[PDB]
RNA sequence: GGGAGUAGAUAGGCGCUGGUGUGCCUCCUAGACUUCAAAUCUACGGUCUCGCUAUUUAAGCGAGAGGUGGGUUCGAUUCCCACAUACUCCCG
RNA sequence: GGGAGUAGAUAGGCGCUGGUGUGCCUCCUAGACUUCAAAUCUACGGUCUCGCUAUUUAAGCGAGAGGUGGGUUCGAUUCCCACAUACUCCCG
């Protein structure tokens, strides 16, 4: 027992084995981790050999020297992929962020008056113009955007909402569970599938401080189903003197039909010009910018929200703020194609095949590869457009040696890693989400796994 | 004087390491080598000590200590704790 | 790959039954009968593995396997459960 462990060398001795091989710091860390795995494996009597030690210690070093979060090549064809980090950023934005983070900036400083200033002041100019709302505000994310409006205007008082709009988006967010913690009392009207206007108007009373509607972003209902029109709820509010609050969620900044895609998804400008008092949404969904809770509406309300002592715990960071301004700057200049998420969904059907076969031309040489391009209909929107179904070209592949399952697995372990769909033992690569500079990296990773 | 930080050798200065210590530089001594010097290289080397044989001394041989003590642990130079000391910083 | 639906013999295909399994069809065979055929009819029949008796062989017989195990029960081929395996459909 006590000889199968004395064996394990000394950390000073393996540090030497890797003089300039690897940084001394990373070597000792790998030696300790490895030194402990052999002390316990020999104590339980499951190891008789120690030759695996030297080879392993170097593997920990090779592993411990790489950050965990890593860029990932998305081949699934889902633009708003909740799991892969939603809306990706254009180089233009990322450099504007790079520069403001490089050194000091006038984040909370107004250069004119030479005294402290509100950091939320830089942006709001853009929002008010783009939406048409009276005033605006921005916080960490939309989850908090909701929580803030409720605790600001309905703490202790009733909020009416349709029983079909109490959603569970994400793993931890649930309108009913957060609104609870929001301090607002929840008044659910109508039924799951159907909800008329009479349901809303019927539950109003002395405590009703808010009429709230949530947009079913991550799901939808078909069959016998009724919903309350937006113009109707504005009318109902202005009748009793109650505010209207729409949680768009998708955070669509513009009309979407303007780009060829025909859908009813709501957007700020239009929802604002409808008579709604407040509107919110995430910046990293249909806006295509960094994570951000966006609120626009009546000035008297925005000012009530801002003054809330909880807004300081949600106030946005220096990175997303800047990055959001450049994203908004692009919107004013109509540079639509510059923002990843808008370009990916409004891409020419022709455009997609053009990239579908430019990849197939790069994989015909690789050994054992069965390459075919198929025209499939998928659902692009992951966290904002549930029903949408648009055509896109998938380059379906298949190797004689390895199986589709094992294939996805190694591809997610590659550097860079690639995540893709699987359908009937045929790995699939949706080109709707693939950047050009990835095509070269796709071919170089597949040739390293099948010819190695 | 009161706190706190940095700390520690078993030739000497610095740095490291849960594997019974070790690497860099220096000193010393020794060896190798070198026309001379230098350079270079090497050392289960060195301190203290104690104990053993002889015992005037010489001479040969064996063992332990890491400021001190304790603890964890298969194993502590490494880690914890307590006290001491050195250097430094703040206060009366 | 994950779910789910269909499932299973003790000659072989289909159907049934809490009564120690059974009906239709086939196979194999066998027997009966008819001037001849043809037809028809009939069968406490049948596998495996092991074991047993006789033991040259025959020949006869016993056990269990109804995928495997378990349970309920007076009795399980039936019912349930678990695992595994075969056919099909939904999802990643």
């Amino acid at each position: 027992m006590k000889s199968l462990l004395r064996q394990i060398p000394q950390i000073s001795k393996v540090v030497e084995i890797f003089a300039k091989a690897y940084p001394e710091i990373y070597v000792v860390k790998a030696a300790r981790e490895v030194a402990e795995k052999y002390r316990k494996e020999i104590i339980e009597g499951a190891r008789a050999d120690l030759n695996g030690f030297l080879e392993d210690v170097e593997r920990k070093i090779k592993s411990l020297m790489k950050p965990n979060i890593k860029r990932v090549i998305n081949a699934t064809g889902v633009v708003i992929n909740t799991n892969l980090g939603r809306a990706p950023l254009s180089k233009d934005v990322i450099n504007f962020i790079s520069e403001i983070a490089n050194g000091y900036s006038n984040l909370e400083y107004n250069l004119e008056e030479g005294k402290r200033g509100s950091r939320i002041a830089h942006i709001e100019k853009y929002l008010n113009e783009l939406t048409g709302a009276e005033s605006s505000f921005v916080v960490n994310n939309n989850a908090g955007a909701v929580f803030l409006v409720l605790n600001t205007l309905a703490e202790g008082k009733e909020v009416i909402i349709s029983r079909g709009e109490l959603v569970e988006i994400g793993g931890s967010f649930r309108i009913p569970d957060i609104m609870k913690k929001s301090g607002a009392i929840l008044r659910e009207v109508g039924t799951t599938n159907k909800t008329k206007v009479s349901d809303y108007e019927g539950a109003i009373n002395q405590n009703t401080a808010l009429l709230m509607k949530v947009h079913k972003s991550n799901f939808y209902m078909e069959g016998f189903v009724e919903e309350v029109k937006l113009e109707d709820l504005v009318k109902l509010g202005h009748k009793y003197g109650i505010p209207t609050y729409y949680d768009a969620g998708s955070g669509l900044l513009i009309n979407l039909k303007e780009f060829g895609i025909s859908v009813d998804e709501p957007n700020f400008r239009d929802c604002i010009s409808l008579g709604i008092d407040l509107v919110s949404g995430s910046g990293d969904k249909l806006l295509g910018g960094p994570q951000a809770g966006i609120i626009v509406g009546k000035k008297n309300l925005i000012e009530k929200i801002k003054k809330n002592p909880i807004a300081r715990a949600l106030r946005i960071d220096k990175l997303t703020l800047s990055g959001l301004e450049m994203t908004l700057k692009l919107y004013f200049e109509k540079r639509y194609e510059d923002i990843p998420v808008i370009r990916m969904l409004t891409q020419d059907e022709k455009a997609l095949r053009q990239k579908a076969k430019r990849l197939e031309k790069l994989l015909k040489d690789i050994p054992g590869l069965k390459i075919s391009v198929i025209k499939d209909k998928a659902k692009p929107g992951g966290g904002s457009l549930p029903e949408l179904e648009l055509p896109t070209y998938c380059v379906a592949i298949r190797h004689d040696r390895l199986s589709s399952q094992e294939l996805s697995r190694r591809l997610r372990l590659a550097e860079p890693p690639i995540v893709c769909r699987i359908r009937e033992d045929q790995l699939l690569f949706d080109m709707r989400t693939v950047f050009h500079e990835d095509l070269k990296t796709i071919k170089k990773t597949l040739q390293e796994l099948l010819s190695i």
